[PDB]
């Protein structure tokens, strides 16, 4: 079992109940919440830079969470940033960007580095958030580059926690399986 | 761990189905006869049913997964894929049906409740919105993907060409040992 | 270990102080230079048509690299050809194309059979580059299709070595750490 990965002597540290799954690969600098699930194929790579995870989020199948490097190219990096109740969709593309509590990142959608997601944010499957852009709280955004669609509705503001709730149930029946071993 | 029971339930492979090793199959998934996942696949039903018909790839790097049944979604969606079905490298299938002899373009992407039609190609890149019904005989490109053009004679022939090159293809792979 | 797989009869070759993740699969007849590096869960899968690639080089996490395979739809198929000090971003799509040397390809890009990437060039993150597209020297291109935005600057230019030579430190850490066997 090769999933979590000792990196220079800086080990992943996981919550309490956290899922990750075997096929999965977590290295180095990188902090998970209790009940977070890290899926299928899923990469969270926190060599040259540190991730930080809050409680209750999903990185759901085949997606790369990445940093940038400090340098005079890019001074003092960029890290990479997740709050609670975050559901992370299948092979998204989250690098160097800081995301709040309560968001939806749409499968196939990618962060960029700098970029700030804030609370109660939806962001539409595919879209892509360019570098250093805020999304504001409360709204829906979609396409490439991502624009502001229209405010969230209450359905979609309680959704932020059933879902995220509903995918802590399913990494629950994973880990009875014992997929993380 | 390629092909995993899940409360209960396992994948029903067919005849000659190819699952490499490194790609991930996980509870109610059935795959037709000659059916090919290739590295690095994810087809996940868990909550849902997943069903894959005679012929067809998923290919490299592509993830199949389902949309479960809730009040936010009534009934959730189950991920049916017919034959000759080619599923191009990274795609991404969700909640879903597939008609047969369909190519599914590289990194496209499919969204619940859609549906595409008999002999219809997907570009590569594209997507397809949720509940669109793509009709037969046409390509899409575009995100989101349009109607662009009709198929051509040539491409109608490569449904099955190109299905039936992958099932000579898994056959190769199956006797390199790679799903053992 | 089957990170590196022979193929009928054809082994991968690897240059000098080549990085393979364990989780990476390599297929059949792919040939890379000094110094490259192959990420987590990436696939290079030499089967049908041969892949070669210079020294330098990085293929980074969940990319996917392939092939045509010669017949009456593609007369001689179409391999894939890729130079030294080339960053392959995560996620990156590369089918039957052929790359020069000091190029940049953005994270989940996409460059199709038959294009061709001149020296020095930036594709931007999330482009599609088009079957038998022409990508000219000293330029950074963008979208869907990918279309010439500007010339690079000369910290671009100096980038493509920089960005390079941090990636063959970088894999010289996690060969360091035993993460290709």
């Amino acid at each position: 079992l090769t999933s979590v990965r000792t990196y220079q002597g800086i080990s992943p540290k996981l919550g309490e109940r956290v899922f990750v799954d075997r096929s999965s690969v977590i290295i180095g600098d990188v902090e998970l919440g209790d009940d977070c699930s890290v899926w299928p194929l899923a990469v969270i790579r926190g060599d040259m830079h540190h991730i930080r995870i809050g409680a209750r989020t999903s990185v759901q199948d085949g997606s790369v969470l990445h940093i940038t490097h400090a340098s005079d190219y890019n001074p003092g990096g960029y890290p990479l940033i997740i709050g609670d109740d975050v559901t992370i969709g299948h092979q998204a593309m989250l690098h160097g960007c800081t995301i709040g509590n309560r968001v939806l990142i749409g499968m196939k959608s990618m962060i960029m580095d700098g970029a700030i997601v804030e609370d109660e944010v939806i962001v539409a499957a595919g879209a892509t958030v360019s570098p250093g852009k805020v999304l504001e709280s409360g709204f829906v955004y979609m396409g490439t580059p991502a624009k502001k669609v229209r405010p969230i509705t209450e359905k979609e503001r309680s959704f932020f926690t059933y879902g995220a709730g509903n995918y802590v149930r399913l990494k629950d029946k994973h880990l009875a399986e014992g997929y993380d071993r």
